[PDB]
DNA sequence: TTATAGATCTATAA
DNA sequence: TTATAGATCTATAA
């Protein structure tokens, strides 16, 4: 694949150029190297596509998932509990899971288990191979990277998105980077406030 | 139904209190008025909630769209357009749309139409009653608001939920109110900045 | 024809 | 059994 259009959101990428320069050569490499016509493999269904082949995201995915752990990209997923009263939840954000679930209860409250899962992690870096319903996109941004960032885990978010020309033959529900570079372009230039990279691949 | 629970976000709930008083009624008699038991109608389908009857979201948007349009709130629409260069991006911001896609062409740059809608806003208020794709949420409180706020269009967002007891009885994939709060609280308490009211109802 | 939104199924892991 | 993620269809409007 190609990486047609690349982002840097408050200096993500020259961060990534200056302390990892290789990762950075490893992650372009790693798309030049997916065969996204060998990926075009779902028959759409929908009644406006009807009879029509599209790029699959669950082959695109299983591409870059190989490639990727190959590489060292290891997945890291954060458990916590959550629960109706704010002022609860801020005395337990600092605590551990286990530790957590017991100050809720300890006051007559529910606990909830949840988690936050990203498949690909390194040297304090994140990437997300985004190909689903469009509003993941503002999801992995606003609350994923930036978790990671002011957790102090990541140094720099990696959003890998398909430009219009790609999206244009996936199926309906999508998101497209020229779109969501909009969503982030729009609010001023730093918002949010973590350091991202957007590639737009697209071939 | 009823507001069984109710957090305010930089003041957004005091703000409403206090310049439209008449508003807060509102909206909670609308939320009491319909009753969800009459929205049971959808029979699952997936493999494991096989043969269970489900609240449905279509009939309480229904029921939601019926109440708030008779009293006043009507939709908002924005219309511009998107393109890969960042700077032709915020060249462009303050433009017209039809006068946008005219700096874009005269550049040589694709100019791609999106949008955004809210189908509730009045007296500068928007009201986001959501029971999609979970992350639908962290894209209408950080993109969707967030833009009515910073463009000076609307003072306060509302954004209503349902509890983990209600979502614990639709279809998979939908967010619950506890969970949500939680993705805000996570990140310090004045992100987004943007005030908001999060209403987690749940008969 | 198409864009954003909303509706719902399934895949994996704990 | 269940939670978060990811996969895809459809509804409405311009």
């Amino acid at each position: 694949m190609r990486i047609v259009e690349v982002y840097s959101h408050l200096n993500g990428l020259e961060y990534i150029q200056v302390h990892l320069p290789h990762i950075w050569e490893e992650i372009q490499e790693i798309i030049v190297s997916i065969d996204a016509e060998a990926c075009r493999t779902k028959e759409s269904k929908e009644k406006t596509k009807q009879g029509q082949i599209l790029y699959s995201p669950v082959a695109l995915n299983e591409a870059f998932k190989e490639k990727l752990e190959a590489k060292g990209w290891k997945e890291s997923r954060t458990n916590y509990y959550v629960t109706a009263d704010p002022k609860l939840i801020r005395e337990t954000l600092s605590l551990e899971p286990e530790e957590q679930k017991k100050v809720i209860e300890a006051a007559g409250k529910e606990a909830l288990k949840s988690y936050n899962q990203t498949d690909f992690v390194k040297d304090r870096v994140a990437i997300e191979v985004q190909f689903g319903k469009y509003s993941f996109v503002a999801y992995d941004l606003f609350v994923k990277h930036m978790a990671f960032y002011v957790s102090d885990k990541i140094d720099v978010g990696v959003e890998i998105l398909p430009m219009k020309e790609l999206s244009k033959e996936m199926s309906s529900g999508i998101s497209y980077y020229e779109g969501e570079l909009y969503n982030v372009i729009r609010q001023g230039r730093g918002v949010p406030a973590v350091p991202l990279v957007l590639i737009g691949i697209a071939p």
